């Protein structure tokens, strides 16, 4: 495993990590922008012959050395050209990718605006609808949002609370700043952003969409209806929102199969 | 209201119950086929106008005087010529139905087959798969499988656990009753009799679907996914598995809006 940095002329310095030889796999992390959640996941993947490349997001973790610009008022497009930087400064030419929630969002943005450097997209659950909820965290001081938001990771949508719990202190204790940084600058401005509003531009693209099975159904109900009409292969993992986490095997299985099923068609 | 039994060519001797003036909507119960779960929708959606009748299904509840062949081997294809037989000795000859679970199954099977019959049908949580956890109770002792399924009542699917409590001693003491009859004469046939083979009998009708908004995403799915398909609307209600337990009031302002907006639409 390559554990390393690089920095980009928008102004960010990522932290990136890399393991393998082969076509190239890249993960992009939820809105919360922490890569080790990936750790288990890059080896299995990795393993299979594939070179395996993922990276905390800007302002986020090991990645906070980033202009404003590039953590607040974020929206899909923003992220997706932070995204396009890094596989650009990484000699990355064509990519499978995948994201969730922000990072679905990205991964999709990735797919329709950069069609000849993205392979194939698999995206888990999208959010397309603003929920006041999440927005009104934001006038929160940084501590009430940290407080909050570990609880509803935690005991919301993990799904999967002892596998959440050990992604272990230090983890933990970088999400604990992340929080604060999402809640400012995601919340109001990645759902109206979702590259989503036209069915017919998803319609013949190689994107594969997940929702976790065990997620209330109305927290994704609009995911399976939009990958529906635009013929979009759509299905579910275990768990919730993170199953790479949750399920680190499982998850590493899909990834490497679904990338396999586009090879083959490619 | 009126709360009568009436008897059917069919050998059926229904308990059925029958409130307001107006349009005709029929409420049929789901698998366990009792119909004081309905008790409050009742009155609120007869106060709106409408003649309401409900009963409860054959072989469970207070309609148990039925012919073994109607509560063994059961199809939506079986229920929806019981449901038509006890509306031709009531004389309803244009309804709205409402049906859940292999209610669900019974309203598409009744729109499909009975169109003159039929205004509209609004469906909910309808099941296509079998599953062979429920399957396998079949072969358990009567009371082992009254205890088995009430607990997966309370606990994984009535969407409102006060609620379904609140059902009181004299309603759970017929569902008792009615477990291991459905245990034994439903899993098995229900799901592969479910009228939803042909998409594109589906496009076009009358037919409104929803699924509950705690539901987990992997229990109907596939509904959604039918649905979008085929073009029908397809929407969420509050709870999971018995909106008109959980819900009633929510549940009889949809039942209301949707029959107002066919009638409008007829
Ligand atoms: C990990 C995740 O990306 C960030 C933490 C929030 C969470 O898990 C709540 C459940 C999923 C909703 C996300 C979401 C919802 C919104 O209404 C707006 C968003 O920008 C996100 C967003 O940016 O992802
Ligand atoms: C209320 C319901 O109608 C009967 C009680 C069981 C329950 O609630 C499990 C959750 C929904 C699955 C139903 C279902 C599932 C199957 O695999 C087969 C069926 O025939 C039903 C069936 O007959 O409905
Ligand atoms: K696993
Ligand atoms: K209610």
């Amino acid at each position: 495993r390559t554990r390393s940095t690089i920095s980009t002329p928008n102004g960010i310095t990522w932290y990136y990590e890399q393991e393998g030889t082969g076509p190239d796999i890249v993960l992009v992390p939820d809105g919360l922008g922490e890569c080790q959640m990936f750790d288990s996941s890059v080896s299995q993947i990795a393993a299979q012959g594939f070179r395996v490349t993922t990276f905390d997001m800007p302002g986020m973790s090991r990645s906070a050395k980033a202009p404003a610009e590039t953590y607040t008022e974020v929206t899909a497009q923003k992220l997706a050209s932070y995204v396009i930087s890094i596989l650009d400064a990484l000699d990355i030419k064509h990519a499978t990718v995948w994201g969730c929630s922000s990072g679905a969002s990205t991964v999709v943005a990735l797919l329709l605006g950069y069609p000849d450097r993205i392979r194939n997209a698999m995206c888990h659950e999208l959010p397309t609808k603003l929920l006041d909820h999440l927005s009104n965290t934001a006038v929160l001081e940084d501590e009430e949002i940290s407080n909050i938001l570990a609880n509803v990771m935690l005991n919301d949508v993990s799904g999967g609370s002892e596998a959440w719990q050990a992604l272990g202190v230090e983890v933990h204790a970088r999400l604990h700043k992340n929080y604060p940084v999402w809640a400012r600058g995601y919340p109001r401005t990645i759902p109206p952003s979702a590259p989503v509003q036209d069915v017919e531009a998803l319609r013949g693209k190689p994107l594969d969409w997940t929702v976790g099975a065990a997620t209330p159904t109305e927290s994704f109900f609009d995911n399976i209806v939009t990958a529906t009409k635009a013929g979009v292969n759509i299905g579910l993992l275990p768990g919730m929102h993170f199953p790479y986490v949750s399920h680190p095997d499982v998850f590493a299985k899909y990834v490497v199969e679904t990338t396999q099923k586009h090879l083959w068609n490619s």
